């Protein structure tokens, strides 16, 4: 008779190869080691610790996918799940941190970026000695090219930009005029005039990581900074695409914390002469819990799995995404609701992570429709 | 570059061994052919249909995990998953015919039978020519045997025991008092034997496409090479739960399936307001929530399929993926139901016929959740 | 003061002696008459067409008619109580008798002409016709039945799907187009029993309802004279009205119902043992008893306060989408949560099964929960969301 | 007739002038004087025992205190429709107002001696006085502070934990045993033996100071416990008071985060159209606006049923129950619509959590109304 691992009923474990379980074990080393000391003062005063790109750098957790060539640790799409469901086991702002310099910025310039690019920005990114942004979403984009000798000139804004205070490198899409206008990527530095990037305070979840603005004006980016290898929505949802796939692994490390963090709890605390565990309604919730996270890690690794193998079309990402956001926010939900008190309230700090989480890179309800739509071929927006 | 199949996100007939779509495939050729013309009348009428044993086992579907050597298919738990999932697509009724020879007769006889009762019994079964029945519901059981000379006489009766008024071969389960001690043993019967009876039960509300009844014994007796010799307590009825809770799990996936899809062309087929129902985003959630959840729980039972294949499953597994397909199913059958209108004549009203199905399944045995709630707490409600 | 579990906010006390006297003789008539005949009805699918008149009889045929024209000339809370009471047995012998009032005598009093009035209400009042409301075809304003201009009157072509009490009609109440000087309309035409071009077979085999019996309207070139065309309305405000009157009475009658499978489901636990203990005792189930009469109790205040609101003549059409589809809502939850409770399969509590999927029905007849949903929406907004 | 979005069921009409007026008032301070201050007030864990003087001023503290004792002497409508007011800006400030009014001078005036009534009253009454309740114990009916006789009459001894107005409390009402049975003591700021220590850092209710009560064998004179009270209808008089406020202050909190979300859909646009045009979205406020207008009909008749001495305890267990899950729940579908004034929804949210677990993790009110239909406890 076969044991039964609660922790890991279908064996995750044993569906992983063995290079793979090992980056697993260095991040969650890393996170555990690093990261959980640092989480509660960090998200208390809204405070990052850039160190922490540096870090990840020196044990190869940035830009997982990107080719040992550029300084990246050459690996496939299950570890870069790994690596997101560990950090954010911890906290989700620090899983955003790292998602932004591997999906949203080493990405795009290794898809999109000539040799030259991808040369000199790819190693110093993988170490974390330069930090990155990506300047998409605005205050139908408005940010412009204008074509000018030597390159381009840039005017617009970007709100929301996590790393953009502190980033040394800026990925920013604008609209560049042939007599076609087109969605363009552009990379850019730390110092460039015209380039602007105000922090931003006072936000109720994601308190651990920094966003500010890009504020451009008349800002020139030479001829070898334009991204020559895409134009239109391909650029900036390629980037999103491969993000969603982390935030998918990641939301689920999320849920394993509050689902262990309640377990424990209702284990530890007493009402009436019984432990809290011995309670019927409780152990359907666990049950819950249990059963949500255990079927969306063989949502998420079959994802991988297919990903790595090319079969993966760009819908699935919706599911997944959608799912691990979803069911990871019903069971912080659950397990703050299994808590009396007013230390273990690490759940409520997850709690409101996962509230902005399953607010961005498209909302619950727009996955819904993007699924509706593949199933229908109506749009409903 | 990669294709989307909406009904079929994860590609799991690409995570099949053509083998085992080969015997999906029979086994849908067979119950869309043989099965869904009977199926409407059959429910309406709660007709008593037995042809359905010789049809599933002259294409060797009856005992898939039974060894050729006792006239099995000698196919693996994948298998068995695959043709329970392609008859419950029709109806729960059937499957849960087909459910009872296989997981709760074949199986036990196989497992702890002699020799000389898996070659009398098994090959009959496995062809259909005897249909079988397992008399378990009435640790704390009241129907008893008793030692006499030659063998033991059996007393007490088995409530809603399905195939039953049509069974040639009975597998009862009877306490047994003997030295002191007050075990389980199980009993292998057959039809027209004195002091059995075998009467119906009419109205129900659902699983109407399947014959039940009782087993009612009247100092009932059964000679010595009767007794299953390798299995006392527990683990005798339990074995064959298990096997049950398995294909069980497999097909109300099927049934949520059938569904999904009746329900999707409907949303199609009908409109309102000048514009087909599926372009409303209120659809197309409850398109996308059906998708989402049916394509998690076969990931589950198909792993789980593999993890018995290599003997890594433990038993509490089962517990999962029998609770979450159920429910799910019931869900999903709700969410269809109330997503059609007017009133029992079309083919889409078949979503009824699954609904009260499934309504019967998902109370058969929180049995699940609280097996789980032990296993994480260690503490039993 | 002490508890009632079973009217916990004494609702009996925020009636006035009347209504209170007119829930009671509902009652009576309901459990006497109705309740022994609903098993083998809804089993058979039979509909005695005889209670029609039993419940003419006793003023429940159009209780807000007055009695000028046969009806008891009651008040909005005696009409919802009357559905409560009826509902509570089953559903569909509700929707027979919300049918005859508020799809066809609400129509023909308040559209019709004094000769329409005398000639079809009293007779609509006793029972002694029976009446059914031809709007549904196989939303209104892509009807397809069409009535068209001749000597004398008009000519009906068309088809309608789905119409409680059709089979056994004497009079129909039927919605259709007419292009009339400038504008193509929606207009109201009364038919009788046996007219030439009209046809009324049975639909068999219903999942839910089955205790009324329904069926087609089928209009070949039906002659209509003059006489016969309510001159009152035009527009979608014809139908409106009479499925905003419905829906007044379907969300009373849907908390009966609810009620029913909240006492079987308490009675149950109450009777069944698990692991030696009664199965009330369990936390989980109390959870769900609790459940049930919570929205029972404010689904009760939801209907009644509208009730006062129509007497009163305050109350808005969107007050109506409101409560019928939280009665509705609420009370399929609870069907559906009583019957999770119950193993078996097929008795007394069962009856349990014959509350749901009339409740099926019922949440997706006279506008969908989201159709209300989006009413409200629109309501709140300014915004149309419908398309 | 002409339909109210925010008010389908015309409560105003179902409301008697003077009770209208009150709600008004109240409603009046709420958004003149504590909605500017909460934001900053909860995010740093601040607050102004000024509250209790402005409150106590127009009369808002013990609404159902006879003018007799200071109190402005209306009914359980009025007081309900204060919580509401309060609540709807924050859970905190209602829950310091419903201390003072249901957990000190409901009390009081039950259960003490005509003097004891005529020194404490009048001074809670215009916020003058500070009250605080001690019951809860840090890990607990049966307590173990306990009170012994001494001469003249009671030393106290124990603790008592998350007990709202504390560190500022001038009076305290607090239950111990003594043989062997419940009884109420009122202790005042200074007695030796008696601290009033803060608790930081909280999750919720950041708007409301929290604290302990710390009894190492504080002295009671005899003229200081309540004669007229023994066992757990003390305590629970007084706890089924404030449920009953609470009831209503939770819909007022899930009212301003429907209004705070409709006005987000109205305003913000996607796809060249607002939010508000999204058929998921107007599900979402349907639902919002049934079951506060409701939730509205429910807590008004319990009012009626409270003023008429109709009503059973039973009936105040489904109220607090609905209101309070019914808010949340409404909380959270406000917070999963916004992509700033709307935050003030995560506010409310917060406070929310903290006042849907208040009285433990198990559900008591299923059980007693579940005990109330079958006879048979849990």
């Amino acid at each position: 008779a076969a044991t039964f691992h609660w922790d890991d009923p279908l064996l995750l474990d044993q569906q992983l190869a063995d290079d793979e379980r090992m980056v697993r074990d260095a991040a969650h080393a890393y996170a555990q080691g690093k990261l959980a000391p640092r989480v509660t003062e960090a998200f208390r005063h809204e405070t990052t610790d850039a160190a922490i790109f540096r870090e990840m750098g020196e044990i190869g957790l940035l830009g997982p996918t990107i080719p040992e060539q550029y300084g990246g640790p050459g690996l496939d799409y299950v570890s870069y799940g790994l690596i997101a469901r560990e950090v954010e086991r911890v906290d989700s702002g620090y899983r955003s941190m790292m998602s932004v310099q591997s999906s949203l910025v080493m990405v795009p310039i290794f898809e999109f970026g000539s040799d030259a690019q991808k040369e000199k920005y790819l190693p110093k990114l993988a170490t974390g000695e330069w930090i990155g942004c990506f300047g998409l979403t605005e205050p139908s984009m408005v940010t412009r090219a204008r074509k000018v000798p030597g390159g381009y000139s840039l005017s617009g804004s970007k709100m929301w930009i996590t790393n953009s205070p502190i980033a040394d490198v800026f990925v920013v899409w604008a609209k560049l005029d042939d007599g076609r206008d087109e969605i363009r990527g552009f990379i850019l530095e730390k110092g460039c005039k015209g380039l602007s990037a105000p922090a931003i305070h006072g936000k109720v979840g994601l308190r651990a990581s920094i966003t500010g603005e890009i504020v451009l004006d008349e800002a020139f980016v030479p001829e070898e900074n334009i991204l020559p290898h895409v134009k239109g929505l391909r650029g900036p949802f390629t980037c999103l695409n491969s993000a969603r796939y982390g935030i998918a692994w990641g939301a689920l490390g999320a849920a394993e914390s509050c689902w262990h963090i309640a377990r424990q709890y209702v284990l530890d605390r007493k009402q009436f002469g019984r432990p809290l565990a011995a309670n019927q309604l409780i152990q359907k919730k666990l049950a819950d819990m249990q059963t949500e996270i255990t079927l969306g890690l063989q949502g998420v690794l079959r994802l991988g799995r297919m990903k790595d193998e090319g079969t993966a079309a760009v819908e699935i990402t919706s599911i997944m995404k959608r799912n691990s956001c979803g069911k990871a926010l019903d069971i912080a939900r659950l397990a703050r609701d299994m808590l009396g008190g007013n230390d273990e309230f690490g759940v409520a700090r997850h709690l409101v992570n996962l509230e902005v989480v399953n607010t961005y890179e498209g909302t619950h309800d727009i996955h819904a429709l993007i699924l509706g739509r593949a199933q229908t071929g109506i749009q409903a927006f």
